[PDB]
């Protein structure tokens, strides 16, 4: 007679190992009976646990998930032998191991399979009677999520456009592993490369949410910019109140610069959590996540000052102003000097109103133009297409580049007739 371990929730890449700890016979209620030692154990190291029945029934009825058990599964992991071990590729989702000798295995991953691979990590030692059931892998791996406040509302995404005058909000929200508990202690290293075409506030905060609540631990990080942006604590088992189900969420603002990048390409930063990947044995290796990227787009507005005669005219000045509500403010003001040219570095999609605040001498004054820029962002976070548009003017632009366009013609008064 035979028998069956299915693990569900298995990633692919991986090489299991199931170890015979003890042998006998399975009844249908699952009762071992006539119990020797498996090949999995060494013989050398039998004498240490003493008879095979006896330390099956020590253990006989005690819950799956005490400690009794998972102290009988370190002491095993360091006892093992290749004489009962079977080997299996790991496959996505499932994996089936057949043809098992009856009885009690312990199942780990390979040694050294998982080293410096990303998004993985080794499975809690697990002790299993073969009895044709399924049975979940005791194995999970943290989750690292940036995100960026939408623009135009209070929730986070992956991709927003702001402007020059706001403030940028990154969030950083960490998962721990189901099998948190299992970890004597868990190191916990965030690394945020920042992006180029910014400057942090350095107003960063750590928080611990769970339970619709949130406590600063800001204090228990080392934060550091000598490698990125890096917020690290050694172990993380040193705040009690952490847990599997905890989540760690890292707060910072940033405000563009003048020379950020502007349409397609957009100002992105990547951030990965390095976390302890084996709670067995007190280990201290290490994985990382994969980058996870946010991006911010922006644009930058030129007027060029004209008159009929297609010459560049000076002494011209622009406030430009955004729409709130109703009301319109002021967000930038240029004044009147030598150029012809207006750069309004860092715009974004909203309702605008742009004012001639000084006139050049002997032209007109322009009327307000009132003008509506949109950002269709994808769901990937890949901006696809912008647009400026007035009811009193016309707009040239640049999506690619991210350039919007407006000429201004100073047109001269009339000189009257007299009779
Ligand atoms: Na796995």
């Amino acid at each position: 007679t035979t028998y069956t371990i299915q693990l569900t929730g298995t990633s692919s890449g991986h090489v299991y190992e199931l170890y015979h700890i003890f042998s006998g016979d399975l009844d249908a209620n699952n009762v071992l009976t006539n119990i020797e030692w498996g090949a999995g154990v060494a013989i050398g190291d039998r004498a240490k646990f003493g008879d095979a029945s006896e330390k099956a029934a020590s253990l006989s009825g005690k819950q799956n998930d005490s400690s009794e058990v998972k102290a009988f599964a370190q002491e095993l992991s360091n006892s093992l032998s290749a004489a009962g071990r079977t080997r299996v590729r790991s496959e996505q989702g499932t994996t089936t191991i057949s043809g098992l000798k009856p009885g009690y295995y312990l199942i780990k991953d390979s040694n050294g399979s998982l080293d410096n691979v990303k998004g993985q990590a080794y499975t809690s030692i697990m002790l299993q009677v073969a009895k044709d059931t399924t049975i979940a892998i005791k194995s999970d791996v943290p989750t690292l999520t940036k995100q960026v406040k939408a623009s135009n509302s209070e929730n986070y995404i992956s991709a927003t456009d702001y402007a020059i005058w706001d403030t940028v909000p990154f969030q950083i929200t960490v998962t721990l592993p189901s099998n948190y508990g299992d970890f004597s202690k868990y190191h916990f290293s965030v690394k945020d490369s920042m992006t180029s075409g910014m400057i942090n506030n350095g107003d960063i905060q750590v928080y611990l949410q769970q339970g619709g609540s949130e406590v600063a631990i800001t204090d228990s990080f080392s934060i550091t910019t000598n490698n990125g942006l890096t917020v690290s604590i050694a172990d993380l088992k040193t705040l009690p109140n952490v847990n599997e189900n905890s989540k760690i969420v890292i707060r910072y603002t940033a405000r563009l610069k003048d020379s950020a990048t502007l349409g397609t390409t957009g100002n992105s930063n990547t951030a990965s959590l390095t976390y302890s990947n084996n709670p067995n044995n007190n280990a201290s290796t290490t994985a990382q996540t994969l980058d996870s990227r946010a991006t911010v787009y922006t644009y930058r507005l030129r007027l060029t000052k004209v008159n009929e005669r297609q010459e560049r005219v000076a002494g011209a000045g622009f406030t430009l102003y955004k729409k709130i509500n109703n009301q319109y403010s002021e967000v930038r003001k240029i004044e009147a000097s030598s150029s012809s040219t207006f750069d309004f570095y860092g715009i974004k999609a909203g309702d605008y109103k742009l004012v001639e605040s000084t006139t050049p001498a002997g032209y007109n004054t322009m009327k307000d133009i009132e003008f509506t820029i949109t950002s269709t962002i994808d769901s990937t976070g890949a901006l696809t297409d912008m647009t400026s548009t007035s009811a009193t003017a016309t707009f040239e632009t640049d999506v690619n580049r991210g350039y919007i366009n407006l000429k201004v013609v100073n047109k001269q008064g009339a000189l009257l007739p007299n009779t």
